[PDB]
């Protein structure tokens, strides 16, 4: 329906973890299908991690 | 006045717009007058400076305002003419408050968020709720949709404003439907209620409480998940509504009616709706859904566009094509074609994709070249127009498609191989499409030819004139900044083309048509913005009829 | 606050953020940090 990977739940989870006092050093993104470069860039920009700190594991 | 607030769960593509439009449809079927206010917590004044990828296709109103596609959905489902005040952004509220503070309305106290920004938001909502929108109709229910999800930094002022607003107008006049997502991952295999519980916890911490929980999934969720949501959201079993992905959005009002939403809202908001009279209320939507289910004949239209990576970037165009396909009892097979892959540069890089897209274009009954901005993909549109004109394939170009058609005609028939648009090639020997002088003041955003205009039919038999109903002039909405150049106009007209659409001044050409070719129509305005489920846009209807070789029969 | 929001709205109305959604975290905070950088120096 939406037809695109959504990064908002991960942003909210990172915000909650930081408000709890912990800043992620890696972020593992679980998806059914591989996400594009722009999705990882959005994750890095809005969850405030480097582009290489966003690990993307899909349904192997 | 009664209010329904539709908030978002974990994502912003969950379906709040469709849920709000279905609320409006259900209430207007009963007999009420429904207003719709879209709240966009972004700081942009309007949606005219948005890419189609950001949130979908940009909608243009009668007064020129460029807004979200949610307002397009509201107009399509409710058949109402919205205004600029029906969209509330953060930028609008802050600009209003800053202007008031500068003038001196707030003299004496500092201007804050909670006492001033939220007060301005509540004043805006109350004032625009009462503004007539369908004529002399005085609204009874206002459906406010909050863009985004609960928990965003931009949405905190609006959530606090509505937390105060529910007590300002009493709870009997205020309801809240929360729309959430229930993901079902393949690895886990089970619907997950945790994000909905998190959303409800956040919305309760913010001071509100969902009267309804609308759970969105791809497939119907089992009763265990629904009961878990009812248990962990402190709402009753019958206050959780499960809406899955349906074949069309005409099924959403029917599904919500089957779920007892109308009765719950009548009891919760004291709407005093009578059930005995409200029988066969949604007959139009039931008929439309049945027709969408039972269409067998196939019509294939190739959309040669540049924003095909996101399918909602052409939402209004797809809806107009669907309306035209249903108006002639045809099933619409829509094949999006990236115009970049049709260019010769793609041939030397991805020959497989080049030939695949070209055989996609050659196997369709009709071609549609939509509008757009920038120079990327323009050559693909010109190549598609050339193929359509050479092979007698019907083509309907919109805005940027008219410029591409004019450029192709000048380059091929007139021999001007350097013909181009100033938007793309400012240093052009033969500038076939030039910029309009009064829309290039260096201030992007609300500075084009926006909204309803007047287009005059030329003196001469044209089938596009007959499609509209043999009028003398028509009023259509524009969103363009560049125009066709007069002398080239003249030359081309002489050659093989007929500029059959102009304005009152008879200088700005809007509609072109070709002698010979069965259907080659290009317009400067957007016909999709005025398309309604029972009122298909005449250009799209003509394109469909020419594609299925039924235009001549429809003429007589 | 008023200065920052007025500055961002005026920038957006000209086309400095052409094509993107102007938000708080990427844009208001960037304006605040750019203000601090240009004033401190
Ligand atoms: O669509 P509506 O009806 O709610 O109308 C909407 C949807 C969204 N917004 C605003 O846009 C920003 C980010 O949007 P957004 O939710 O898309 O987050 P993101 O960073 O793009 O992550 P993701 O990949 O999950 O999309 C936020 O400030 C919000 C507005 O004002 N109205
Ligand atoms: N390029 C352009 N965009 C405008 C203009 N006026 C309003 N807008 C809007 C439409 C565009 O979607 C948005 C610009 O963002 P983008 O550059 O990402 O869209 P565009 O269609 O140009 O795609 P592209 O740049 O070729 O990748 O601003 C204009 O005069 N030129
Ligand atoms: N119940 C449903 N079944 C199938 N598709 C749906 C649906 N509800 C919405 N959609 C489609 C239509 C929209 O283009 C897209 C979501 O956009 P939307 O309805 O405007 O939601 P939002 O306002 O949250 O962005 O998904
Ligand atoms: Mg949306
Ligand atoms: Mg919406
Ligand atoms: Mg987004
Ligand atoms: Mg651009």
């Amino acid at each position: 329906a939406t037809g695109e990977p959504k990064t908002k739940p991960t942003q909210s989870s990172v915000r909650e973890l930081r408000g709890c006092g912990l800043s992620p050093d890696l972020i593992v993104c679980r998806s059914e299908k591989p996400i594009g470069l722009e999705v990882k860039e959005k994750i890095s920009n809005f969850c405030h991690v480097g582009p290489d700190q966003v690990i993307c594991i899909h349904d192997l």
